[PDB]
């Protein structure tokens, strides 16, 4: 069947209608945000609706949003005008925008946003209780509302808000294999322990397994006595307060040995996923813990010569490889690997509330 999202205003008089909540960055273009809003004539008459889309940073208590206390900025505005129509937008309706406007009635407008592809895409930042006032994020909005002009307040009877996401998607690159990482160093010895790692793909998807494949060559007379693989997310805050945090995705300790003048070759594998960092402070996340389609958020794509400060949080991940050598140091080398969200993968209708 066809799913149908939809939320009703508080007094009920106005309704929108989503095909999805999420809509997917595809790099060169985003998925339309292609909606209808279904309307009341004899209860507005001289209030037209407007459909306002908004992306925005935001900073502070995430149960709060009054001024002097939390701090937002509007990254994107998109503002249509659905009702009365106007070529406010040629509306080359979609499928799903006429089979709604037909299962509704004459009362049902469309509505349709173009999402800039270069604007970030949603992303959460869970702080930890004892600093809920640093959360943050980037979130996206879909609020259709009854008014006069856009200059006048908005009231909340009159009003319906949706926060859907943008999330982020890549396909894999057909070609040359990612390169390896390699550290070479002296451990109180003549010739040098060497350490070479690589990835098997460069894109991997949540949910995904990441091999690593870890070779050693210890010209050394020492031993290494285990061999820890971990994934560390690192995320950026680039705006209101500037800082910088790190975390363990995931974790594997082997007890593998290398022995002294000997080559060691093995591949590690490991799961970076939110089901096993729920209790992780200083995480970002593509949406709420609270909602169960939530993951680890994606990398962020820094396109060439883009304003990177007007991401709000950059993330990125690396695979860490480190040796543990007895004490008769310890010998490191992270590998970068891109974190997407998974490729997306005329029957009658099916309305489901919004609400994750």
């Amino acid at each position: 069947g066809t799913r149908v999202f939809k939320k009703a205003s508080p007094n009920g008089k106005l309704t929108v209608y989503l095909g999805k909540r999420d809509f997917v960055d595809h790099i060169d273009l985003v998925e339309p945000v292609d909606g209808v809003v279904l309307v009341d004539p004899e209860y507005l008459k001289e209030r037209r609706v407007y459909v306002t889309l908004t992306c925005a940073f935001r900073y502070g208590r995430e149960d709060l949003d009054v001024l002097g206390l939390t701090f937002r900025k509007d990254l994107f505005v998109a503002n249509v005008q659905s009702f009365p129509p106007a070529p406010e937008d040629k509306k080359p309706l979609t499928r799903l925008q006429e089979r709604l406007i037909k299962k509704l009635g004459e009362h049902a407008y469309p509505f349709t946003f173009e999402i800039p592809p270069n604007l970030p895409c949603s992303v959460t930042l869970q702080p930890g209780p004892e600093d809920t006032g640093k959360a943050c994020g980037v979130d996206y909005e879909v609020k259709a509302f009854c008014a006069e002009n856009l200059e006048e307040k908005i009231h909340k009877r009159n009003s319906v808000r949706l926060v859907i996401r943008k999330v982020q998607y890549a396909p894999e690159r057909p070609g040359p294999q990612p390169t390896a990482e390699t550290t070479r160093q002296f451990l109180m010895s003549d010739k040098p322990l060497h350490l070479e790692a690589s990835l098997d793909k460069e894109i991997y998807y949540h949910g995904e397994p990441i091999s690593v494949n870890v070779h050693v060559t210890n010209n050394t007379n020492k031993t290494v006595k285990k061999i820890k693989i971990s994934v560390r997310q690192y995320a950026d805050i680039c705006l209101f307060n500037t800082a910088q945090y790190k975390c363990p995705v995931a974790m594997e300790e082997a007890d593998d040995t290398v022995a002294p003048s000997s080559t060691f070759c093995k591949v590690y594998t490991l799961t970076p996923f939110l089901a096993n960092n729920r209790e992780k402070r200083g995480l970002a996340l593509d949406g709420k813990l609270k909602h169960e389609d939530t993951n680890l958020a994606s990398s962020t794509l820094l396109r060439e010569g883009a304003n990177r400060e007007i991401l709000g949080i950059i993330v990125s991940y690396k695979v860490k490889v480190k040796l543990v050598v007895s004490r008769g140091s310890d010998v490191a080398v992270e590998l970068p690997f891109t974190l997407m969200h998974p490729k997306p993968k005329d029957d009658d209708i099916v309305f489901e509330d919004f609400a994750r």
